[PDB]
């Protein structure tokens, strides 16, 4: 096979665009022209899926969130990188450049890519005044159109969703002492599972594929759900009556890092991709498309698609308020580990 001639990337949906969805949105064609390297994207919609794909092998890069990145480093599935081989490294936002989700033991395990929030997405005809609370997806109630929310709301099918419910519980039962929603004592955890068991009766579908989630908002009567800004952008661009809010209990979110597989076949293309991904126009264009935020602050002014006000609107100043995804760890028995999150969330989703 032609050497350094391809690049196999695992990515969130929409993260790698080549102008085939929308001509205007393209940060792959120019890279392929200049490098001679065919970029192959495998899309995945949970960090658990990305962890499994990396473990299996065959991919050069992954755009891992924090609830995958440390799992990949500790599994030695990603290799540390030499940041001096990435000339754009000095343009990274100081808020991400030394993040402990990819800096471990003095080594750098990838290049930051984008970050953003998990928002409350909702139908603006059912909610002519925007909702201000996650309670519309957690607690059975009549919505502003007179009808119950039961069967008309969704929840994310990744077990990391427990952290969302932890933020809801933190706000509505502050006496439990929840602070970090990823590090829950047994008593706090069980309170969150009880809320999720109650939410289950309302759930129309636990969403995973973004196109399927979008079809439910268009064709299956679903009017409220956590989502990424990407899905909101896509429904909006189709003329659907959909918007997003930052609810009063706060939000989770994600900081994503392009990380190099330990056995990568095309490391030279991979390093070229990582440097290319930090160029300011790419950074802004991806933030425009996905509704995320660039990790290169120059990207906030380098993309007309993003616009002058896009970084502010997308939440560039909200960084310190997001509960970013990370893997729950036991810390010697003090907190409930992610293995139990996975078991228990799978059981709740099944009515079990």
């Amino acid at each position: 096979d032609k050497p350094e001639g391809r690049l196999d990337i695992i990515a969130w949906p929409g993260y790698i665009e080549r102008g085939q969805t929308d001509k205007q949105y393209d940060w792959v064609t120019q890279f392929e022209k200049e490098t001679g390297c065919a970029v192959n994207v495998k899309t995945a919609a949970t960090s658990d899926e990305m962890v499994s794909l990396m473990t299996k092998g065959g991919y050069d890069l992954v755009t891992a969130s924090g609830d995958a990145s440390l799992r990949l480093i500790m599994g030695k599935r990603v290799q540390p990188i030499n940041t001096a081989l990435i000339p754009n490294w000095k343009t990274l936002d100081p808020r991400v450049v030394k993040g402990d989700w990819f800096n471990v033991g003095g080594k750098v395990y990838g290049t930051p890519y984008q970050w953003g929030p998990n928002l409350l997405m909702y139908n603006t005809k059912t909610f002519p005044t925007p909702p201000d609370s996650w309670q519309v997806v957690f607690v059975e109630q009549n919505l502003p159109d007179g009808k119950s929310n039961k069967g008309r709301v969704q929840a994310y099918d990744g077990p990391i969703y427990i952290a969302d419910a932890a933020l809801f519980v933190k706000a509505t039962q502050p006496q439990l002492g929840i602070s970090d929603p990823y590090q829950l004592t047994e008593e706090q955890y069980q309170a969150v599972l009880k809320v999720l068991r109650a939410q289950h009766s309302l759930i129309h579908r636990y969403w995973h594929d973004t196109t399927v989630q979008m079809s439910d908002f268009k064709n299956e009567g679903v009017v409220a759900s956590s989502a990424w800004p990407y899905q909101a952008n896509a429904l909006k661009a189709e003329g659907q009556p959909v918007a997003t809010v930052f609810p009063k209990e706060g939000v989770t979110g994600w900081a994503d890092t392009t990380m190099l597989h330990s056995e990568a076949k095309h490391p030279v293309c991979a390093y070229k991709w990582m440097n290319w991904s930090l160029t300011p126009k790419v950074q802004g264009d991806v933030a425009a498309w996905f509704g995320s935020l660039p990790v290169v602050p120059e990207g906030c002014k380098a993309s007309p698609l993003l616009g002058e006000k896009g970084c502010e609107t997308n939440g560039f100043n909200y960084f310190d308020k997001i509960a970013f995804w990370k893997t729950p760890i036991a810390e010697g028995g003090k907190f409930v580990p992610y293995s139990r999150w996975t078991q228990d969330y799978i059981a709740i989703m099944g009515g079990r």
